[PDB]
């Protein structure tokens, strides 16, 4: 059981290790690193912000675990309703922006068997395409 758990710890920590090559890698107060494609553009509130976006997430396992785009239904949630790491990054994501964040387990639920959305000792990649905040306020 743990053989696979640790197997994830190495493959994930390695992915992010090499990932550091991606230009624009900037660490956040929560420890989030990402690559900026289109930053700014629209306005928006702090972590109490509510935005509608579409994303495709996949586990370091190489297989998609869940996609809101393919389902045919956009993803709608507030930045303060997600894991710690995410709440920090999404709080800085302005309407219309486009960031890709990769948060290692140690920054989310933890590499321990308490890995919520992010598998245990699994590094995941997230593609967030923000359209607008609360009806483009």
């Amino acid at each position: 059981f743990n053989k696979k758990a640790d197997e994830n710890k190495v493959k994930g920590e390695a992915f992010l290790t090499e990932n550091k090559n991606k230009p624009g890698v900037v660490v956040l107060p929560s420890g989030l690193q990402y690559k900026v494609i289109n930053s700014g553009n629209g306005v928006k509130p702090g972590k109490s912000d509510t935005v509608t976006v579409e994303y495709t997430g996949r586990l370091i396992d190489g297989t998609v675990f869940d996609s809101t785009e393919k389902t045919g239904k956009p993803a709608t949630f507030q930045v303060s309703q997600v894991i710690p790491g995410w709440t920090e990054a999404l709080q800085l994501m302005p309407a219309g922006s486009t960031w890709e964040i990769y948060v290692p387990s140690g920054l989310a639920y933890g590499p321990r068997s308490v890995g919520g959305p992010i598998g245990p000792n699994e590094t995941l990649i997230f593609k967030i395409h923000l359209i607008s905040v609360k009806k483009s306020s």
